[PDB]
């Protein structure tokens, strides 16, 4: 699908059997999601943006279905105000910016 | 132009006669730029992000030429770690996400 940016580019994602909504965020290097449980080993890491930094748990090689498109990659879990799908996963589904 | 997301979608902007590089940030409602003089009036405001909030000065109806495309809209000026072109201006140049 093509998506215009008049409204927030929100899409439905399915991860770990859960349904959620997330931003297609071209300004995000990595994918950050609200608090939730995921499988495997995770390591504590810290990410930052506008306003400061937060503490998240890094899960690697996590399967996600972003608007029906599958991708496996790193997923950070922590107190983010919004679920954002970063470039690490946007690349996997072949998303591009066009103007 | 189409733009892949394997590297940060940086583009050159011309604003107030100055040249700068900025992110095409679909996750950003509005445009936020590093400190700089913007001829005209403004009002103090506060935007929030991943890990906190910053104090920025709001300028309205500011001309920016993004990657050769002209647009006029609100531009926030403050201690942002990076210059990001938000949806308020991305819509003006007809930017879309495609996958
Ligand atoms: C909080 C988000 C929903 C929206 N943000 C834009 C987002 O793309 C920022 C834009 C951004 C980019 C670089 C530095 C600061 C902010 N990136 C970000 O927070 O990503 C973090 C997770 O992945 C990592 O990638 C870099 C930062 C980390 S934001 O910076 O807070 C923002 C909010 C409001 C406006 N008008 C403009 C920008």
């Amino acid at each position: 699908p093509q998506i215009t940016l008049w409204k927030r580019p929100l899409v439905t994602i399915k991860i770990g059997g859960q349904l959620k909504e997330a931003l297609l965020d071209t300004g995000a290097d990595d994918t950050v999601l609200e608090e939730m449980n995921l499988p495997g080993r995770w390591k504590p890491i810290i990410i930052g943006g506008i306003g400061g930094f937060i503490k998240v748990r890094q899960y690697d090689q996590i399967l996600i279905e972003i608007c029906g498109h599958k991708a496996i990659g790193t997923v950070l879990v922590g107190p983010t105000p919004f679920n954002v799908i970063g470039r690490n996963l946007l690349t996997q589904i072949g998303c591009t910016l066009n103007f």
